[PDB]
């Protein structure tokens, strides 16, 4: 009992859900359909629980990375946008929303790391990573630092590593070639070498965690930090005059940051599949649909070109999109979670001086793809196999 | 002990074993060799203990699915029958007895599921699945039911799931590309959807096992049941005037039931190779040779064309063969055992309503890839504590080198 | 040590480290870089500890067989021998020091099983295995056996099993198709069948290890035995007129022993790679270079052509090179560990007569492909989850494998 001639939608309670209900209210006045917008506890964990029984929302708004886990479990139905509508958003986005070579959701917003500098002590930010050794020495004169960011998290260091040539998995025609990890090619090796070199030369530091990093920019002790939109709402509080632009280029090559995409899919057992697709087609994905959601909580850079250009005037949005346009979509696959853990145990050891670059990266590849399925096959089996035998005889033992 | 120079034969019991002694009589005359037949108990597991060591029977009659594991263990010897002899049997029975491109057994009899109907309620049975709902209410008025067959089983339900396009492991070129299941494509979805509908719309029950099915048709409480030749004798004793025909077609596509070709194979450690392949190729696989066994215990439809027509006059056999022709040759690989438990839980979840079609169904592919691996890792685990444990320290090394 | 501006070399306490050291003070004078030659304990284990951290020697001398885990763990650096230098060595040795298509070391010495025969009991040695039966009866009368070698080992039996057409994996350009395990084809069957036939035929015993075969030869109880260069020294002390020649041919085809190649690899962390390459190229590996090492302690067959044709004068050396050119460059991949164990139990079973040739040979490769992931993957995450999450002998893992009922 998901619905019956109405649209109940799910979206995280920190989003522009009030602006969405306004789009649902304008939708109601136009067709005659009651559009409930909800925002329950850890929905992304509770959704695959009820949607498996055939219940819950008609539509669910979430970042694409968590969608592959639904799209595989047959919880999302395939969408069907005509080519006329497919051109309205962006070429790179659609690619973030296909599972098994077929579109599984409508992309809403976008999320990419950008370079945040202090215009007061640094009015013209660097175009490359190569003057940062030059810039830190100059900054050390006034008791300041050129760069200070979280090295304890792979997502933050990945823009540099993947800048020259490195890549997580090889995306081939809407079908990631899983057996093609790229944390070994000279590009990934030269990248991480540079990162550790800055730690060695003392142009940077090692124990910089997110707590320290963000709070080192708000007091104005550093010239630059790399961080995504979620940080903007803290630089305003700190008064600090802040500029946002494209990341610096390494070896002349543009940096590759991982790009998430807030997207909305349609439930597999949601009878109102037409209305759900109807609401999303020309009520939310229209200029206003987003303008209305944007007012409640700004969603950064949007998927829709037409409204993306209207929002482009804002430099921060303008740069986030430019960073996203040369970035790699964070793979929506299940082995992605093992990659992160592998690359994390790499960069921690590489920076610490436990393993020389070339060794820890080549180790990551061996204990990434191989330790990806090892537990997967085992856990996924020992969970379902025991569960199967646990639930079966207990059903008759009730 | 080495199997002996005579042709020693093993065979379960249910089949016409005394019928082989009559074939051994035509064989003891021309070539003059004593053809014994042992009827062992639980031999489907006692074979890789005697034939593994170099003993066991020269020949073994058994369903082809079990022959994969025998074949893979190197216990069975490859055969090469005449190209003209191969055309003596149905081309589809040949693909049943192959491993990695190599023929490893002689096909005897086929066996597929078929529609069984009570002539005194359905004088003309439906060719279409879609008419099951309409026929149910028409019979419910008389206090009856349209169809009733086992649901706690993938063997019986699969025919419908597979009907549209759903398959186990893909067969391409005398092999199985295992990394290519098909319990999730549109076909497999459309099928199980339809089956779950008859359950929720009350045209059909959910908790129906085999016991309730077979009996209800014998008691005349249903007008159709899906079953094989193993229940023919029971409906003979029920005194119920029953028919039998080709399975109902879903979505204009023929329903595909799992096949089961009974076959004989010559084991590797059986030096009496030529005799076996002589006796089997000619003496048993003659027009008359099959009569002999069939006369003891009926074999159902047979792989041999010429003799097939002879029995095909009985519609019961003609439809078993017509349904085998258009079905899945039950793959003889190790991963197949997993396919069962995964669909087993998939179909029971879909029927009880606790999950849904696409939901419980997409799980089966994840369960198929997850169950197969550990089973194909646990049989080495048992071997590591029996070859690197028992062979390394229990026996010889402690029994002589202590 | 980390070095920086110098050259620290690890070899092995028993090889011609002195001869290498003389090349050390030779190179030292020509450039200005003092070369140190050290011989640590169990260095084959020590290297992947200290090298992984950016310490250890600049170059390492070891059998390419273990260089696979070094090249894979990213500890060794890629080399670049010019086209002219490539041709200077025996073509087949270059295949020994390749990883994922890349060269990861310089080959030095070659070591392959040979055929050692007593000249007194048997002047002209048999060139075929099919003659072993008839030769055995001939010697049985005089109270002697024709051949006795190690049977509780696949490194000694394999040469025959593979002689017909079998192999470990598949090398067809510069890679291994690991899903190819060829211990099952007619070759292996016909091979092992012959060997097992000999045991049942009583032409040879079943409970023969190394120590027995080495002793029975040296005492002159047997005519022939299969053994590498390492056993020569003991036959020298036994004063038994021995000769070494090519292995007996089976079914017309040459026999096939696994080839080992001593190699000199350069650490990835070495700041002075240029010196390491210049020392290993233009010094040690030119006639005189090896001439030094060989004099402190013999090397056997050598990767270099010029100095080989001069060493080959010794019949035994030219017979190791003959055997090696027909041998099977032993794979350095991590799967090789399981393969050995697999064949070990396959032969121990076939010899004892428990299972048929066809069974033991099919059951070998299934136990091998299952074993390849049972430990190389299981013990790989087992220790990773143990540490990165945390807060000779297989010793099997957990967890709970509940089946049925
Ligand atoms: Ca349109
Ligand atoms: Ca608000
Ligand atoms: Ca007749
Ligand atoms: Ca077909
Ligand atoms: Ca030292
Ligand atoms: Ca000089
Ligand atoms: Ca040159
Ligand atoms: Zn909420
Ligand atoms: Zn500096
Ligand atoms: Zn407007
Ligand atoms: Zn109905
Ligand atoms: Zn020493
Ligand atoms: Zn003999």
């Amino acid at each position: 009992k998901i619905e019956e001639g109405k649209l109940v939608i799910w979206i995280n309670g920190d989003k522009g859900y009030n602006g969405l209900a306004e789009v649902g209210k304008k939708f109601e006045k136009d067709t005659g359909i009651k559009v409930t917008v909800e925002h329950p506890d850890k929905l992304e964990e509770k959704f695959p629980q009820v949607a498996a029984t055939g219940d819950g929302p008609d539509i669910i708004f979430w970042a694409h990375d968590r969608f592959g886990g639904y799209a595989q479990s047959g919880l999302l139905a395939e969408i069907t946008p005509d080519k006329a509508f497919q051109d309205k958003l962006y070429p790179f986005t659609w690619d973030a929303v296909r599972y098994n070579g077929k579109l599984i959701a409508y992309p809403i917003a976008v999320e990419a790391l950008s370079l945040i500098y202090n215009k007061d002590l640094l009015p013209n930010p660097p175009k490359t990573w190569e003057e940062i050794p030059a810039l830190d020495k100059e900054l050390k004169a006034k008791g300041k630092s050129a760069l200070m960011f979280n090295l304890q998290e792979p997502y933050f260091t990945w823009p540099l590593i993947a800048a020259d040539g490195g890549y997580a998995f090889k995306y081939e025609n809407g079908k990631y070639d899983i057996k093609d990890v790229g944390v070994d090619n000279a590009g990934a090796k030269a990248g991480l070498t540079f990162l550790v070199d800055l730690i060695k030369n003392k142009h940077m530091n090692a124990d910089t965690d997110y707590s320290i990093a963000e709070a080192a920019f708000n007091k104005g002790e550093t010239a630059m930090t790399i961080n995504g939109p979620w940080a903007w709402s803290n630089i305003d509080t700190s008064k600090v005059n802040y500029g946002v632009t494209v990341l610096p280029t390494f070896k002349g090559q543009p940096s590759k940051p991982f790009v998430g995409v807030l997207s909305a899919g349609i439930n597999a057992a949601s009878p109102n599949k037409e209305l759900a697709k109807e609401f999303l087609e020309n009520y939310l994905l229209t200029d206003e649909g987003l303008e209305a959601v944007n007012k409640d909580k700004p969603l950064g850079a949007v998927a829709l070109k037409s409204y993306e250009e209207e929002l482009a005037k804002d430099p921060r949005i303008a740069a986030t999109m430019e960073n996203a346009q040369k970035g790699e979509i964070m793979p929506n696959i299940p082995q992605m979670s093992a990659f992160w853990y592998a690359v994390r145990t790499a960069v921690i050891n590489a920076a610490s001086g436990r393993q020389t670059v070339d060794a820890a990266l080549a180790a990551a590849q061996t204990n990434a793809a191989a330790m990806a399925t090892l537990e997967k096959l085992m856990k996924a089996f020992e969970s379902l196999k025991s569960f199967q035998q646990q639930q079966q005889q207990q059903q008759q033992q009730q």
